[PDB]
């Protein structure tokens, strides 16, 4: 057995940013956008085979496919080759990350790319990724399972391979999940005793121009709530820190922020109105405080079912990043249709 599946994504955003700093017109206002943008369409194929013992091979290779004609690429989202069994389940290929998995109940809202930190938990995502990696997840027993991920050094950093003058990117990538009666509880996180980030807090490849070295990168997120009953509620808590690890005069100096998150829906037939609100707190960059990475949102919107694969879809958006003359607030709304199939 061989599977075709996918979903195909898209609508209208509205979207006005206000920055003093960029824009010139009354207020520090730009311009309001208009925009016709695919939501992250994909396909995918994946198969399994029983091979006679409880065991089954399975595979995946899932690629972006906006319909805007943007993307191109096989295996670039979740691909994989690997086993299943009494024993849980091994993969190896281009895998989500435990913390990307768990994204799934903090970060519901269909969006572009270019409205996803205010029609979307986009920040708060900031720390999910895809990685060349190996992953085991255990069985579920009196409900809960869990997760373990690994990226190899050669992985992280395949320039290197044979010279190991770079100190290892590798990685860790763990989870531990509970579920009973529509009540969920999850810790996830990850750790890279080095890695390299970008201004905006992501991880970015070893060498990336205006990559920033750390040391001891860590990750953790813990969400829990409810969803049953037409109703859905979930809270999370996020927290990053790593050391400075650049040669120069804030080697070793401290960063963190945490973040947090709530999302509420409720079921009314075939409608489901939904909220969410996220807020970083001030971040501390070199040791030092530092509000430019401080950030609050709200946004609110609903899901139309017309049946179980395709959903009308409206959402609303109001962000704020940073503090004083330097911040920014961006404002959005959309209009859009989404069919799984
Ligand atoms: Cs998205
Ligand atoms: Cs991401
Ligand atoms: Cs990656």
């Amino acid at each position: 057995q061989v599977t075709l599946y996918g979903t195909i994504k898209a609508g209208v955003e509205v979207s006005r940013v206000k920055d003093a700093g960029t824009y010139k017109a009354q207020g520090g206002k730009s311009k309001t956008a208009t925009q016709i943008a695919d939501f992250g369409s994909k396909i995918g194929f994946k198969g399994q085979e029983d091979l006679g013992n409880g065991m089954k091979a399975i595979w995946q290779l899932e690629q972006k496919a906006s319909i805007a004609g943007t993307n191109s690429g096989w295996g670039n989202r979740q691909s994989f080759i690997g086993l299943k069994g009494g024993f849980g389940t091994v993969r190896a290929g281009n895998l989500n990350t435990v913390l990307k998995d768990s994204g799934d109940n903090v970060n519901a809202w269909e969006s572009g790319s270019n409205t996803e930190d205010v029609l979307g938990l986009g920040t708060i995502g900031r720390v999910e990724s895809r990685e060349i990696s190996v992953r085991y997840d255990s069985p579920v027993f009196a409900g809960f399972s869990g997760s373990v991920q690994y990226v190899p050094r050669d992985n992280a950093n395949d320039v290197d391979k044979y010279k190991h003058t770079k100190s290892s990117r590798e990685s860790y990538h763990a989870g531990l999940k509970y579920e009973n009666a529509g009540f969920f509880g999850q810790y996830a996180g990850s750790f890279a005793k080095y890695a390299d980030l970008n201004t905006d807090a992501e991880r970015v490849a070893v060498n990336t121009a205006n990559a920033h070295p750390v040391k001891d990168y860590q990750v953790h997120r813990v969400v829990a709530g409810y969803d049953a009953n037409d109703l859905y509620v979930s809270v999370a808590g996020q927290y990053e820190a790593a050391k400075n690890n650049e040669v120069g005069s804030i080697k070793g100096k401290k960063h963190e922020q945490t973040q947090v998150a709530a999302t509420a829906a409720y079921r009314f037939g075939n409608v489901t109105p939904r909220v969410s609100y996220a807020h970083g707190f001030k971040a501390k960059v070199n040791g030092v405080k530092d509000a430019n990475y401080q950030y609050d949102q709200v946004i609110v919107g609903a899901d139309y079912d017309f049946s179980k694969r395709t959903s009308a879809l409206v959402s609303a958006g109001w962000l704020k990043q940073g503090k004083g003359a330097g911040k920014v607030e961006q404002t959005a709304s959309m209009v859009g249709l989404r069919h799984k199939f």
